[PDB]
C-alpha cells in the first residue's frame, strides 16, 4: 500500500521496544528497591504496565491494518483490538487524574491521608481505576463500523461525545485543575521568603552600583530587616523539619551570620569607605548564597509532583489534538487521513516517551536504570 514498507515497520519496532524497554525499567525500578519506593508509586507500575500492554497488544495490529490494509482477522479481531485499545487510553488517563488527586490530598492533610496511604488503599485505587475504565471504554453495543470487517470504530454524532469526554477530557480537566490549585499553594507557600530574597538581591545590586555612603548604608538596612524576615521563614527544602533540626538551626545560624556581616558592613559605610562597604557586600553575597541557597530547592514530595506534572503535561499534548479533531468530525468537519492519523500516532508514543522523563528529571529512577544496566 506504501512505496517502502520496511522502514515503517522497523520505526514501529523501533517504537515498541523503546516502551517495553523502559516501562518494564521502572516497574523493575520501583519493586526492587530497598525501601525507597512508597505504596504511592504503585500507580507508577500499573500506568507502565498499561504502556506495555499498548505496545505488544495495540499498536502492531495498528502498524498492520496501515501497511497491509485493514485485514482484520476474525470480527473477535477488531472487537478486543478496539476494545483494549480505548481501554488503556482510559486507563491512563484516569490513572494520572487519581494520581493528581494523590498528591492533591498528601499536600492538603498530610497526617491524615498518610495513615489512609496504605498500599491496600492504593491497590484498590487501581482496580477501581481498571474497573471505571472498562465500564466507560465499553460502548452500548455498538462495537465498531464479518467478511472484510475493517477496524474502523463507529462514528455516531452522540457516542463520540461520550467517549471523548468520558476517557480524555473529564480527567485531564479535573486533574489540571487539581494541579494549578497545588501551584497556587506551593506559590502562596513560598511567596514570603522569596520576597525577602528578592529585597536581599535588588539591594546587593544597589550596593554594587552604588556612588555614595547613603544609598549602601540604606541599602544594607533594607537588607537587615529583610535578613531578620526571613530567619523566621521556613524553607521549602526543610518543610517537614523540626526547629531542633540541624539543618534548621543552619538555616537559621546563617541568616545570623548574615545579619552580623551586614552589621560590619554598616560599620565601613558609616566611616565614609564606601568601597569596602561595597567588598563587604559583596562578601555577605557569597555567604548567603552559600549557606541559604541549598535550603532554597524543594523536598524529594515537590520535586517528584513536579516531574507528574510534566507527566500530565506531556500527555496532555500527545492525546489533546487526537480527541479535538475526532470531536470535530462528529459536529461536521473536514480532516486528512495522513493528518488524522499522525494526531493519534502523537498519542501512541506517549508510551515510551514516559518512562524517559523519569531519567531526565529524577535521580532515583535515573540512579536505578543505571544500577539495572551497569551489573
Ligand atoms: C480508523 C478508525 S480509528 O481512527 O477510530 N482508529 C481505530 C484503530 C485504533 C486507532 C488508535 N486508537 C487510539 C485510541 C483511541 C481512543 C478513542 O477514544 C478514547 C478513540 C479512538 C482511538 C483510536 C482509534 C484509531
Amino acid at each position: 500500500s506504501l512505496q517502502v514498507t520496511l522502514t515503517l515497520v522497523c520505526l514501529a519496532g523501533l517504537l515498541m521496544l523503546l516502551t517495553v524497554f523502559g516501562n518494564v525499567l521502572v516497574i523493575i525500578a520501583v519493586f526492587t528497591s530497598r525501601a525507597l519506593k512508597a505504596p504511592q508509586n504503585l500507580f507508577l507500575v500499573s500506568l507502565a504496565s498499561a504502556d506495555i500492554l499498548v505496545a505488544t497488544l495495540v499498536i502492531p495490529f495498528s502498524l498492520a491494518n496501515e501497511v497491509m490494509g485493514y485485514w482484520y482477522f476474525g470480527k473477535a479481531w477488531c472487537e478486543i483490538y478496539l476494545a483494549l485499545d480505548v481501554l488503556f487510553c482510559t486507563s491512563s488517563a484516569w490513572h494520572l487524574c487519581a494520581i493528581s488527586l494523590d498528591r492533591y490530598w498528601s499536600i492538603t492533610q498530610a497526617i491524615e491521608y498518610n495513615l489512609k496511604r496504605t498500599p491496600r488503599r492504593i491497590k484498590a485505587i487501581i482496580i477501581t481505576v481498571w474497573v471505571i475504565s472498562a465500564v466507560i471504554s465499553f460502548p452500548p453495543l455498538i462495537s465498531i463500523e464479518p467478511a472484510e470487517p475493517r477496524c474502523e470504530i463507529n462514528d455516531q454524532k452522540w457516542y463520540v461525545i461520550s467517549s471523548c469526554i468520558g476517557s480524555f477530557f473529564a480527567p485531564c480537566l479535573i486533574m489540571i485543575l487539581v494541579y494549578v490549585r497545588i501551584y497556587q499553594i506551593a506559590k502562596r507557600r513560598t511567596a514570603d521568603l522569596e520576597d525577602n530574597w528578592e529585597t536581599l538581591n535588588d539591594n546587593l545590586k544597589v550596593i554594587e552600583k552604588a556612588d555614595n555612603a547613603a544609598q549602601v548604608k540604606d541599602a544594607l538596612t533594607k537588607m537587615r530587616a529583610a535578613a531578620l524576615d526571613a530567619q523566621k521563614a521556613t524553607p521549602p527544602k526543610l518543610e517537614d523539619k523540626s526547629p531542633d533540626s540541624p539543618e534548621m538551626k543552619d538555616f537559621r545560624h546563617g541568616f545570623d551570620i548574615l545579619v552580623g556581616q551586614i552589621d560590619d558592613a554598616l560599620k565601613l559605610a558609616n566611616e565614609g569607605k564606601v568601597k569596602e562597604a561595597q567588598a563587604a557586600a559583596e562578601q555577605l553575597k557569597t555567604t548567603r548564597n552559600a549557606y541559604i541557597q541549598k535550603y532554597l530547592r524543594q523536598n524529594r514530595e515537590k520535586r517528584f509532583t513536579f516531574v507528574l506534572a510534566v507527566v500530565i503535561g506531556v500527555f496532555v499534548v500527545c492525546w489533546f489534538p487526537f480527541f479535538f479533531t475526532y470531536t470535530l468530525t462528529a459536529v461536521g468537519c473536514s480532516v486528512p487521513r495522513t493528518l488524522f492519523k499522525f494526531f493519534f500516532w502523537f498519542g501512541y508514543c506517549n508510551s515510551s516517551l514516559n518512562p524517559v522523563i523519569y531519567t531526565i528529571f529524577n535521580h532515583d529512577f535515573r540512579r536505578a536504570f543505571k544500577k539495572i544496566l551497569c551489573r
